[PDB]
């Protein structure tokens, strides 16, 4: 099993992608053991990015690694098709798409045709990004099977039954979970890893949890999983997507700039409160030799 | 009470906005008694459009009428601001925004700041577009009060208690329902009207439901309301957003081109079966003398 | 349109039905204009009552009026059948049943057979009590039509579209809403009234709202509807079912004893806080001559 | 980690408990390795039973084994108290209760008081039965802590994060999952077992999934787990609660009589089609040597 980071898109103060901070971030995450980087995901604010900005993100991260899954989805299919075909000049792991978001009451038939169309033109293997809360619909194990062209799936959903079912009905599919809180459980039950936004700022924690669980030291994996769970919870207090920035700076030294409003940056006072709620944890993570400090 | 049409966006075969068919369509809608045009809503595939396309739509419909509500929201706030400010040179009813869609676990503090920011820059009255199922969050009547700058609200939700609560807590706010099925009820219960997707293809019917109910012919209004409900059900079989194009061609006799993939045009056989589902109702409407053969 | 009270079951301090307080309550509600009494509903804690206690309730209330709908549903069909047949010796309006509660994943087929079986043995007309939140399933307009034997329905649900649909698909069905907050809207849109737990303690308010709306004084109906809405809200603070007792005593003089735990009585301090939140309203209702005081 | 059977309640043709078939059934379940028997749960139609019937069930299974968890909750608290206290003369593992079902808008203050009241009178350890979908409310790990007297928890919910959180916040609490599909995962992730309805008719399989996973044969465990999932799916086609009776007769070869209407017995044709859905899986199990022809 692997840890995959849905990597943050860092922005300037005037709302452009800061390619250099993004290279620093990426450089460090690979250094610290992250298997793959999932670019333009929820944590990178892919829905808020233009097609051109989504390619910018790919190119910057490609200046560091090939271990990329390139998310190209959106509400303009011509634009997604375009990005899928542009990716042929990149030796990367694959491309990905969430389901078309926002519009409720879309037929299964239309959702299938959306994906089968991306499969027909993709130069790389295709990964499904299932996030029902965010997109309003669910490409479950059976629909993924009907589509019949996915190499892997990231299943962001609390129901691990749902996630296991992809493996049960598609035994050759790489099946990853989108939860940071299930890193331990995933490694231990026979699934292929986690796409874990929390690995942006505590990649050490996520890699260690996977290893302890790979090593069948379950009580120890759980103990660390539970500390990371408290960190996830803290980041949700002010909005996980904004907090992901403050927590990378705090835990990993470098600054990622700003999010893109309406994903508003925390203010200095929120930054401080968020720190205060994790500095006890950081202590225990250095006391546990997982963090350098 | 008003009937407001969230106007469909006609696209050309090569996925561009057909401004000429849009002008024809908006002309007919005003000629038939539609009070106002809601531009770049769900029915017009607002979230599928770029800032520049949302503006193209304002300009096309403004060469035909100035009874426009201009929907301008999105996931890049600087673009909503830019579109807000641009509308100063236009004599229109107002601007509107849905809540930021896609991202769950957004703070109330941030949702509020987003809507307040659009009020601070708006040169026209600002209308709230509440669509919890489509956007993932609920700007209910308490939050709309705390925001404090909304002239009106469109409440697309299957719960009229929730809609009534806007009038109760914001007595001077225009309160509209997003439902085609609640025209008789809204008129009859003292609310200010309906933003009805179905009035794209049957404005005569929506206008007449409202008229009867305000003439206190509650019984004929329901009678007509129930036939309209059957057309809405028809349209949902294959997806309302796509079936809306077919139903306009059929009922109003001009062609609105193509939706934007991932919103997929009905194929000829879906087109066939849909018409079969409504042709009986079209007959009834010609007999009641609401439509012309 | 009518107002129907889902009447409170009053209990002694040692957990028996207090038949005499129940007769007082019933006597008064009819005096104050209530069309019908719905016995063993949610507000009367029907699920917490044995078959024998459900007959006790019927007999007591029958010592006052025939205008009774007798709810007999439960998770033992033999017991429901028994109560349905026992009711032949009562000249009452009808019998009723919520859907079988608790167990999720029941087939439509089994839910239909439950009701068609009660219809086959009932000596009175049969009323459907649809409450999806409480029972976990929804006997919608189409399923009610399939069952094909209901004289009326009480639809407890915020979606008035859902409720209207019963009339649209079953034009001969008496269609009532379970909301206290929609009394005005129901009267005004062409439906047949409300089963309103709040009429237990402010029957004056509910009857007046209906009349003002029947009289097309919509602005005035709404104004009073909105005061009653604040009273409903207040009763939810501590648990609507327990609060219904305190509010009857306060607004109507007589005491109904206790609920049945786990529906726990309010404590003296909660009683006091609940009063404080409504005494302003009571003032305005006496100032408006709806209440005697 | 333990496999616990929520044991089916066999009824006679005239809707009485067939104690003799219940003893036979509980004997076989213990002989095949079931750790403990959960009596009067959902699978045993707990909410359909009267206090006196819940007791009849304890006594029948106690003539066979004393590894009983005795479920005693309901909507009349005095009866749950009475059943709690009665169990003092029985050498059993503990008593359990689901949260009060049916009534929505119940206060946390009241739910807590209910569970605390059963602890104050219990003569045995008390287990929490969390089934939010069936009861309408969620006693999550925070509330179970605030209550403070639970020896264990059965968490029937399709969200293992929610289940894990019990161990994290109550480290000494036995934490069980209500899912048949999560046996491999629970064993492998450090939780204490599964209360698995499916182990009524396939205890050999449930027991063997757990064994493999604890021998670290994670792969064979999933292989076997996935076949079990198909049997669970089969059982849900016509309703799990009824299909459970048919599946026991088929797999274990003794007849458990009848469920209790509104839980309706499958008719001969449903019985036929269900068997057809599983007979292929029974074959596979005889080949893997988990069952005997
Ligand atoms: O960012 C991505 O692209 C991926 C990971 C998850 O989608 C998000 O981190 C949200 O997941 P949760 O908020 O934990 O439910
Ligand atoms: O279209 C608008 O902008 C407005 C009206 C409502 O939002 C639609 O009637 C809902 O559209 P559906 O998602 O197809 O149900
Ligand atoms: O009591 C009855 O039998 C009837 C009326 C409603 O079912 C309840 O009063 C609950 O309705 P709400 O809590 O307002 O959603
Ligand atoms: O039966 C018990 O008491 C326990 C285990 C779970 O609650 C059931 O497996 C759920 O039963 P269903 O409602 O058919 O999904």
């Amino acid at each position: 099993p692997e840890i995959i980071t849905p990597i943050i898109t860092p922005f300037t103060k005037d709302n452009r992608i800061d390619k250099e901070k993004l290279k620093i971030h990426a450089e460090n995450l690979i250094r610290k053991g992250i298997d793959k980087l999932f670019v333009n995901g929820t944590t990178g604010l892919g829905p808020s990015l233009s097609p051109e900005e989504k390619l910018e993100n790919l190119k910057a991260v490609y200046d560091v690694t090939n271990k990329i899954i390139f998310q190209v989805g959106g509400l303009n299919l011509d634009d997604a098709i375009r990005l899928a075909k542009l990716s042929k000049d990149f030796d990367i792991v694959g491309i990905a798409s969430y389901a078309p978001y926002y519009y409720p009451r879309m037929s299964e038939k239309h959702l299938v045709k959306y994906f089968k169309t991306l499969c027909e033109v993709s130069p790389h293997p295709v990964y499904l990004y299932n996030y029902p809360t965010a997109t309003g619909k669910d490409i479950d194990a059976k629909v993924a099977k009907e589509i019949g062209c996915f190499t892997g799936v990231k299943d962001t959903i609390e129901n691990i039954i749902h996630t296991l079912d992809y493996k049960r009905l598609n035994p050759n599919m790489l099946v990853y979970s989108g939860s940071d809180m299930l890193i331990a459980t995933v490694a231990s039950t026979g699934l292929d890893g986690n796409v874990a936004a929390g690995s942006n700022y505590l990649p050490e924690v996520t890699v260690t949890i996977k290893k302890l669980a790979m090593e069948r030291k379950i009580d120890e994996a759980l103990k660390l999983q539970f500390l990371h769970d408290e960190v996830i919870e803290a980041s949700r207090i002010f909005g996980s997507l904004s907090s992901n920035y403050v927590l990378t700076k705090y835990f990993q030294g470098y600054d990622l700039g700003y999010p893109r409003p309406p994903i508003f940056p925390l203010d200095d006072e929120e930054e401080r409160q968020l720190i205060k709620k994790v500095e006890g944890i950081r202590a225990k993570l250095v006391e546990l030799k997982i963090l350098k400090e």
